[PDB]
């Protein structure tokens, strides 16, 4: 069968799915005692539940639509992966099961890239194809490693760039680097890195963390954060691998700090926490672009624990949701607790899970109406719907173009990516609410051309969450007249020394190399201004 | 799959080797049902390593020193260097495990450490324990992510940092990076990255290459270590994810570069060919601590296709050296000794010993698990583990608190990472006069257990740069300023890349690579070269 907790209904043709509705696994690292049992998933994610619905809600909408995969049904077959490479590959052995009792055609997921890897690796084998809604990692474009991955999200490539281009626009030429010491941090980082070095950005430190890591890891991370000039610190990483290290920042009051969020933690419940804005406030992070799903809202709040049979999330949800099951009537209403489940302002990752199963059901209606000659297996023959087998849904997924709900149009490259802008939003405090507040502050255009990609407006920006004053982070402050760079010896390129010019020479402007000598006529005056 | 290495036994160990260095690379076009994919070059090195598993496996049941009660059994299987064609085989080791969504113990591999992330995965979920014998990847060493992974080759932290206490040695400033796009390549880079930095030294370029790398993709790493003025390239990855962009180099005859080798192709026969010379020749690389195994030579020779039944390898290993078919055809009368592959062609057993030394360490955890009587024991309540009903995660313990003398007579334990320290040799591009063969000549040594700083021995005598000259090579990005100038700053470029600005008048520097000119007491002026002051002014 599989794992016990699952979202499954049959249909003619079986999704797979894959959803953190748990943030980890039990802090259980067995001695190995006795034989180890199964390990417990621990903390709820109600963002993780509600991307788990926008896959039900497109399936159940593609199943009542009669001209998309007429006079079939789409089933599923969606488990919880607890952001754990394990708790994920065993649902997958189930997704595979018949390959080496129903076929899974298609697979939706998974979240973290570290886990989407490790489930490419087994589905790609079967030539399964697997349409991931949030892994970005630039690692998931490579077709050689991942035959049978696509994702609705872009890759983190000109988002790094981005995270460079934004500290160009402010003249900061001293940050620090943190990553998730995954797939995902990793590579993010190392695309900033080679971007920062292009446009003469100096990073004093480059650190790794994790949800994992020793009072004494995040000890040595937080020392260098405090022994550091640097007050731009850019961090590519997910909520769960950041919490550890924020929560101790936030034990000791480091507030200089001006922070570059990637994606994954830009709006995480786990670091927009009320009660760290000392330290996060002001945050400069990135959005995908929103997307419309009409009808979905009202579908959330139609979640009641006994009536879904085919969801077996649905009575954890309501047990967590309400501290219940103390004891739950079950006639109990959702608007009145204020989770992520339905506190949402825009429908990004839940929106690309949408997107996800329209790709797939698209890709199925492409082999359902083929004509005979039209087809692209062999000799121009067309497969049958009836038979449809995993690698044959891949073919068509491979180079897909289909028209979003929207109106849209929605292509994957070579590589199996989509390709999208990124809005900017930053970390402000709802005065009303006391809540913190994502304002759209600009956004990233990866169709203009480069140096004409960024939009910022200044005026829209909350340094440190109140600050009206662009902070200053270059390593050194800027030569006045009188004075010239000089070098600081195992010290970098933009940390310089203000050496006054000698007499009988001359420095005229700010920031100078070197003095000039003055006319075989004249002297340098009393503090070297100009002669 | 098809092609295996089986033999029954009473505990089976699962092996994986790659007998062929690659798949055939092509996009499949999937306008037809997909086929098992082809693997490509034969890999006699890598057959070598199978052999040495069978060897300690026979050579322990022969024994009645180790486990006389029982017979070991194997199931290896060849991953071609891959991670799907290993994760096939891994399906079928947890093949009676599996059935909750004949059972195999321990599995010894693999070889690079995607393929090795890509088995722990699987396995760990299981709790079989895995012993690599070359997966060096510091990510390896994580026990969240790896539960069940050991390895009997140190972790590379160390050899990154190697590298650049090499170029601290020889006073070089200005190098490149060019890394494997793997979870080998990337972490060692990173790592030399950190070590190169806190020693000041420059990167100028930082590249990434694969096995599967396009003209395009090779043609754009050329053209960046063309338009660099960095002579020292560091290179972490395997023979096969760069001899691409090896034979490219070798094409345009691009000799000036002295390559730093990671151990995975300092020692790699698609590397240390004889036409590469002119651009590979005095790479300077390293090789672990060497290894003699009694009587594996002569069991090397006793391969026959008809004879050795166990070993399904053995057929396609005999086509591979004679040129023939089981286009002429094989003789079951053809002569080993007369063929010349690197199967017999070898110095000293390194990775073979790894291999060796992991299917004895597994054989030791087991030979611990009978000598267990109440009380002796790890388990419930000081309980043991019964060998007849044994299961993965009880050879998993026996194997995390590990300590058994070695063949060597040397002490070999798993650190709480599950790894273990060795030494490195290093090594030097040297040609053979009389052969033409490139010869391995050790230039010196990396102490790990010593003080930092004090790790490093070289022999400068013993190097011969790019083949043939005996003089160190210059790789900074500016020459050294010389008295009578200072160090100026260059806008663009890194701290390494700086100006000589000449002494203004009234000033002068004692000094080579002086940061600023000294004034000159009042009673005397600038010297005619700046280089110091004369009286009267
Ligand atoms: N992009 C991240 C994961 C991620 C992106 N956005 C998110 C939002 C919530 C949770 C996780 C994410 C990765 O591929 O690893
Ligand atoms: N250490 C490399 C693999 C490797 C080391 N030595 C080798 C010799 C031959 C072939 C491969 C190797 C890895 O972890 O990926
Ligand atoms: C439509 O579906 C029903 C139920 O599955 C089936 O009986 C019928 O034959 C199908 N029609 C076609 C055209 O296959
Ligand atoms: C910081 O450095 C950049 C580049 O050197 C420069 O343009 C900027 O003006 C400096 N910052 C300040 C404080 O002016
Ligand atoms: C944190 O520091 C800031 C500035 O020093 C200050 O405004 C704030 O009140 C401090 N927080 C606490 C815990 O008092
Ligand atoms: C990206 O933004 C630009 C301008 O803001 C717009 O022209 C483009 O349509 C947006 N992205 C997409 C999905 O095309
Ligand atoms: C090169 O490298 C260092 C500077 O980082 C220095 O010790 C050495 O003397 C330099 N000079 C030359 C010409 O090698
Ligand atoms: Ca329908
Ligand atoms: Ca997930
Ligand atoms: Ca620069
Ligand atoms: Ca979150
Ligand atoms: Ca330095
Ligand atoms: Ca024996
Ligand atoms: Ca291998
Ligand atoms: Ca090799």
């Amino acid at each position: 069968y599989g794992p016990d907790q699952r979202a499954q209904k049959k249909g003619d043709i079986i999704l797979g799915g894959l959803f953190p509705i748990h943030f980890g696994v039990a802090a259980k690292d067995q001695d190995l005692k006795s034989r180890p049992e199964s390990v417990e998933c621990i903390r709820y994610n109600f963002r993780g539940f509600r991307w788990l619905q926008a896959m039900i809600f497109a399936i159940e909408e593609i199943n009542s639509s009669p001209a998309l995969l007429p006079n079939l049904t789409l089933g599923y077959r969606i488990f919880d992966t607890c952001n754990t490479v394990s708790k994920a590959l065993e649902a997958t052995l189930s997704f595979v099961a018949q390959n080496k009792i129903p076929s899974t055609i298609a697979v939706v997921g998974a979240t973290g890239s570290g886990v989407s890897t490790a489930v490419a690796n087994l589905l790609g084998l079967f030539y399964i194809p697997q349409v991931s809604y949030a892994s970005s990692s630039r690692l998931l474009s490579n077709k050689n490693q991942f035959k049978s991955f696509l994702r609705t999200i872009p890759n983190d490539e000109h988002q790094a760039t981005a995270m460079a281009d934004i500290i160009e626009y402010f003249r900061w030429n001293w940050v620090g680097t943190i990553a998730a010491d995954d797939d995902y941090g990793r590579p993010g980082i190392e695309k900033f890195r080679e971007e920062a070095e292009e446009r003469d950005i100096c990073i004093d430190f480059s650190e790794l963390i994790s949800q994992y890591s020793d009072e004494e890891e995040i000890q040595h991370v937080v020392e260098v954060i405090q022994n550091s000039t640097a007050k731009v610190i850019v961090v590519f990483s997910s909520g769960p691998d950041l919490e550890p290290l924020i929560k101790e920042i936030v034990r000791r009051n480091i507030t200089g700090k001006i922070w570059l969020a990637s994606e994954a933690w830009a709006s995480s419940s786990l670091i927009a926490m009320p009660q760290y804005f000392h330290v996060v406030g002001g945050t400069i992070g990135f959005a995908l672009k929103a997307g419309q799903i009409p009808g979905f809202r009202e579908f959330l709040k139609k979640v009641h624990p006994r009536k879904s049979v085919h969801n077996g999330f649905a009575k954890e949800f309501w047990e967590e949701t309400f501290n219940c099951h103390p004891l739950c009537t079950g006639d109990e209403n959702i608007n009145s607790v204020e989770t992520p489940y339905i506190d949402y302002t825009h429908l990004r990752i839940s929106y690309n899970v949408y997107l996800a199963v329209y790709s797939i059901a698209h890709a199925l209606q492409d082999i359902y109406t083929c004509l005979p000659g039209r087809g692209l297996f062999t000799n121009g023959s067309c497969a049958d719907i009836k038979k449809v087998e995993a690698w044959q849904v891949l073919k068509h997924l491979r180079h897909l173009q289909f028209t979003n709900n929207m109106g849209e149009q929605v292509t994957f490259d070579e590589c199996g990516d989509l390709v999208g802008n990124y809005s900017i939003i930053n970390w402000h405090l709802s005065p009303e609410d006391g809540s913190i507040v994502f304002k759209e502050v600009g956004y990233y255009n990866v169709y203009a051309k480069k140096g004409e990609r960024l939009f910022i407006n200044e005026e829209k920006i909350l340094w440190s969450g109140f600050s009206r004053e662009v902070p200053f982070s270059n390593c050194s402050r800027d030569c006045l007249a009188g004075t010239r760079k000089g070098i600081i010896e195992g010290e970098p390129t933009c940390c310089f020394e203000c050496v006054e010019c000698p007499d009988g020479e001359y420095s005229d402007e700010t920031d100078a190399s070197a003095c000039n000598k003055c006319p075989d006529d004249f002297w340098s005056n009393e503090n070297h201004t100009s002669c």
